[PDB]
């Protein structure tokens, strides 16, 4: 929407909930700005994009309780401008559409069209009008094709020099521009590279100890944790999550496979937050101290990787806080508190917080735990449920953190409706867990991959294959295969994706049939893995999951979200769709089975304007699994087997920089 | 659009280009109103629609150049989506805004019937529900308190959860809560504005006449120059067919000066009367009357006699000149000066000069203005405006605020046949009604998307209908005989709540000036055309009685009024197009079923989409068509058959749509 003016500015985009949001970038992503620009007559109109850098200041979002000039270019959707600029550091820009009417232009058609005098004579005060705004050192250009229109004779040779190329080039750089109308200010928040692509890998620390003599799992330290680190480096991921690292509740601590009553010896649920050794702001003391936890994120750092801890805003019944602030839970009217629900989910180890008796100590309370993690190292944290909290709690936090430190990043965990989903991502979580686990047909696949490219403005998914609290029946029910499959889909529609550890040997064994919790769950009891022996054997996904992050290394289009455009395959178990980079050109084209068990073939249909070819045109691919390279056109043969390969990961022709920004727009 | 506070309001429509322009509706029409209002868990939410009306202040739309009601939201089937409306009861500025709360009450409600467990179990739920009741009754006046109080102290006592319960789920005590609800964490919204118009900016039937060509034939058969006595008297006919706007022509004097002849010439002819549109003489411009037609005063009796006739008045507003028009002499300024002194022909237009509004806006915006204002003294309250898409924006916006403002019933039509964010770009800054792409729209696909866009377009532009014009016969017209101008007729009347027809469509003039034109040959634009409508009437060779039948079908179903309302219904046949609009203030449902051959029968199953008929699939129902009488039983599918020497369509009277479920069609997602 915009501005009436001499030149009517319309639907300007990024524009989110009329402006009340930001809409969302990264340091060197390539942003389409599309805007309606008009005005009367046959006369001809233009329009700048006016983009301006305005620091690492960031807003609130929720009530609590030198510029660059840049060109647009029209389409083929008639009154429609395009234009596009590249934020090169982390904070808030600002873009406005400047419409202006563009009487040189006008002048050009007009002529052409009649090809006369009094036009060629017009003609010559436009350019003469023109050259006053143009350096000195160019200026005569312009001037000389003014004298030649003035000049007697011909209209052809009169009009000539006016109507070249020469001059018409020197007025694209400096333009005569009438009735100059100003558009409204929408601002971008811009992050680094690691807000849309990074590669997660979750693992719980208690979890790396191994196990003694008689094969019983040994509780695992900080050290121990540091030694599992290479090899997630190797893997290609840059991201280590870690689910909560603080001491646990001994106050209905939860027992093996999710059981109410604890035995003894038995871990419980690090989710349970809090006991007498300490709260949010403390480390387990089998873990380790402070002090092994800053060692533990040094050694991430020196292998390239940066931790991700977990922000479980609830308490254990011995937690500190349920003794020092009973203000901050709701208490029933027989003195008691219930305990946390996300229905059907019951969480009978802790209380949920209230934020609404005493808003200024909790809010300040969490500030603090938050601050206090970040001057230990941590810049990102996986948020649990925000839909449970008051959603202008999580915008004064992020907005607080993000003053502060504007390197820090949120991810939010809510499994919700789509209006809280994408609300909580506008008002300002960096990535969202999404429906992927649950998307298994080709058809729930195509919705959810258009739907991400959609909602790229406002929302960055974070594609997990799996969680500690998702098997999918999918993966219960399709061997090997099915994990392979859904790793080619996460790692190639997920600019941002993860793998939950255990992932890689196919663990598949659900609690009980028609559960999506793993048996022997992580949550509630230790679970060292020797992943060593298993790839040894052959029996691991390891060199796979490898591969995928070094083909997401070498293809920036990986990187895309708005790019994403399936394609036409004949068959219902086959899937196809490409992503390309505006940046360079790399693109990537993915054609994967959705049968775990049997080959499937088809005859795979390319939209080639999207690839940016003619239909007629043949040209060479190579596939980053095999290596195998073909020749194909419009319409191909296509075979895949998931005993040799689940897809094909096809490098594709470049590109070329004119076709590239053409594809990218909005509309 | 909205807020995000302790509650979240999001995408709030209707809203025009973010809050930019005000969206349109007029007097007695039931306006939606949709928002997304969430927050956090498992916990109630709630909103209310607040409406206000401040009067007939309109806004400015444009920067010119230097020189309160509670209404309760329902929530949808769409989660987290919440529903309202509002019915405007008189002209000028409302706006609206989305209020979002916690609705603990509902919340205890829901957990409470879930449960009703025994007595030790809900105990602590009953309590907290005695404690909702006594914050509710804080906002009660103390006079209706007593029925909370009692139904606390019920919560309380010793017992059954049933019977503690009871008083506290009882309709006295819900009754009372929906009139002071418990509204927890109010989160106000943005307000929007919504223009109201007087219901001719929606609803009206145009008939398009020359004054010049109402004065017949002398006695040697050479067409006499009308008057506006003789123009008064070709009204009658025209108020007995069942149009309410008389659309004129310019009427000023015209231009002497390169006055295009018959047929389009660029030179004229002794005795020619040229172009209407070449405004301005010696004899007067803008603020003056043709001496040919009569004097200012003969104008007024026009007037006097459309208004006790039912009619009013459009004239046409014009924005260029003819050469000899006094502002060509008195003010250069307001044109283009070419080098050699001349000023080229507006564009082809050769008899006129366009004005030039850049060079002096103060002067020649106050002039227009002035104009305007002269002839709404004189009664005039509808301006059709030419090719507003050649004039700047902002000057259309600032016009029709100062007009607006002063005399808030003035209606605007737009003839900009161009580009849709033009079309719709001059709609949002105010023009009431728009011409459309309608005659070039003519396959049973064209016709489809036609539909329903006008219908996505409600909240910002109101389209007007015409079958033809002086400037468009349209070849559907010219190969389709009388039964085509029967089936476009059916088409605009039906699908346009304000439709219009240029005299002379009702004797099937089809004749083009050459092949491959839309130009009608012997052009009224350019010469007299007296017509002997009564004579054609007398031999059966006038479509006069079906034009009158199609607004007497218009004025006894208000779903006829209404554009958000159409929906197209599958018909098994090329050549066969369906549609239903329904009113959601009576539940007044209409179905067109309309052929798009005009020479031969054509049959299939029409398959009704029952849910928007406010029925279920398998339901049985009558219907009664307006065109024949006739009366049949219907379902799901239907056997239709149209043959186009009998009727070219059918129109049905279908069953009323019930309250609830009219309201529940009327929503926006
Ligand atoms: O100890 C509390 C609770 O922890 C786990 O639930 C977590 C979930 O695993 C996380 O992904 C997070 O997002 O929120 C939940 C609540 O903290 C256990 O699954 C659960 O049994 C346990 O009670
Ligand atoms: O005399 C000027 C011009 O008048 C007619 O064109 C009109 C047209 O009929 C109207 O519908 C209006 O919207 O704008 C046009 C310009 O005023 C004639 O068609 C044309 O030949 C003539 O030059
Ligand atoms: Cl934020
Ligand atoms: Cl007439
Ligand atoms: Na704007
Ligand atoms: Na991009
Ligand atoms: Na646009
Ligand atoms: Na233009
Ligand atoms: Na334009
Ligand atoms: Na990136
Ligand atoms: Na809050
Ligand atoms: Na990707
Ligand atoms: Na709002
Ligand atoms: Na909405
Ligand atoms: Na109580
Ligand atoms: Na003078
Ligand atoms: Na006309
Ligand atoms: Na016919
Ligand atoms: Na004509
Ligand atoms: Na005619
Ligand atoms: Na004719
Ligand atoms: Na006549
Ligand atoms: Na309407």
């Amino acid at each position: 929407g915009s501005v009436a003016g001499r030149i009517v500015i319309d639907d300007v985009q990024p524009v989110v909930s009329n402006g009340r949001y930001p809409a969302k970038a990264v340091v060197g992503e390539v942003v389409p700005v599309a805007a309606t620009v008009w005005r009367e007559g046959h006369d001809a109109v233009a329009a700048t994009l006016v983009v301006r850098y305005h620091g690492t200041t960031y807003p609130d979002l929720a009530d609590p309780p030198k510029p660059q000039r840049l060109p647009m270019s029209p389409g083929h959707t008639p009154d429609v401008f395009h234009g596009h600029f590249t934020p090169d550091r982390v904070g808030l820009w600002t873009y406005r559409v400047d419409g202006w009417g563009d009487p040189i232009a006008s002048w050009r058609h007009n002529v052409t069209a009649k090809l006369l005098n009094n036009d060629l004579l017009v003609g010559a005060r436009l350019l003469e009008r023109a050259a006053t705004g143009v350096p000195r050192e160019l200026r005569e250009a312009l001037l000389e094709a003014a004298a030649a229109l003035r000049a007697p004779g011909d209209p052809f040779t009169r009009a000539g020099a006016a109507l070249s190329a020469e001059v018409s080039d020197l007025l694209a750089e400096y333009p005569l521009r009438e009735f100059v109308t100003r558009g409204e200010q929408y601002g971008v928040w811009v992050d680094r590279p690691e807000a849309r692509f990074s590669s997660w890998y979750e693992m719980f620390p208690r979890s790396t100890g191994g196990w003694d003599a008689e094969g019983r799992p040994v509780h695992g330290t900080f050290a121990t944790a540091a030694e599992a680190l290479p090899r997630i480096a190797r893997m290609g991921f840059d991201v280590v999550y870690l689910p909560p690292i603080h001491p646990i509740g001994k106050v209905h601590r939860k027992g093996r496979n999710n059981s109410v009553t604890a035995a003894p010896g038995d871990v419980g649920s690090p989710w349970a937050i809090g006991s007498d050794e300490g709260g949010h702001d403390a480390v387990h003391p089998q873990l380790g101290t402070i002090e092994d936890f800053d060692e533990f994120v040094a050694s991430a750092r020196d292998l390239g990787l940066e931790v991700a801890l977990d922000l479980a805003l609830q308490c254990a019944p011995d937690h500190p806080w349920a003794r020092e602030h009973p203000e901050w839970f709701t208490v029933l009217p027989d003195g008691s508190i219930a305990y946390a629900e996300n229905p059907p989910k019951k969480y009978q180890d802790i209380y949920p917080l209230n934020f609404d008796n005493d808003p200024a100590g909790i809010y300040q309370e969490v500030l603090r735990v938050v601050r206090f993690w970040i001057s230990h190292g941590v810049n990102i944290f996986r948020v649990d449920n925000p839909h449970t909290k008051p959603p202008n709690f999580w915008a004064w936090l992020i907005g607080q953190i993000k003053n502060e430190n504007p390197d820090v990043l949120f991810l939010s965990e809510a499994f919700t409706r789509p209006a809280r989903l994408y609300g909580l991502a506008k008002l300002g979580f960096t990535q969202s867990y999404t429906y992927f686990t649950w998307r298994t047909s080709k058809w729930e696949l195509t919705e959810f991959g258009q739907e991400i490219a959609a909602k790229a403005d406002i929302a960055r998914p974070n594609l997990f294959v799996n969680t500690p609290d998702i098997l999918h029946e999918s993966l219960q029910h399709g061997g090997p295969g099915m994990f392979a499959i859904r790793a080619v889909l996460a790692a190639t529609m997920g600019p941002a994706w993860g793998v939950y550890s255990g992932y890689e040997l196919f663990e598949n064994q659900p609690v009980r049939p028609g559960s999506e919790e793993y048996l022997n769950s992580e949550k509630y009891e230790l679970r060292p893995r020797d992943f060593e022996s298993a790839l040894a054997r052959g029996e691991s996904l390891e060199p796979f999951l490898t591969r995928l992050n070094e083909i997401r290394r070498l293809h920036p289009a990986l990187r895309e979200l708005r790019t994403i455009r399936f394609h036409h395959v004949d068959n219902d178990a086959l899937l196809a769709y490409s992503k390309f980079d505006p940046g360079t050109g790399d693109t990537v084209l993915v054609v994967v089975t959705l049968n775990p068990f049997g080959a499937e073939e088809a005859t795979l249909w390319l939209d080639m304007p999207e690839l940016g070819m003619e239909p007629y045109d043949r040209f060479w691919v190579r596939d980053e699994i095999t290596g195998e390279e073909y020749q194909w056109g419009q319409a191909n043969y296509v075979r895949l087997d998931p005993a040799k390969a689940v897809a094909h990961v096809l490098n594709m022709p470049l590109i070329p920089a004119d076709k590239r920004l053409q594809l990218l727009r909005r509309e």
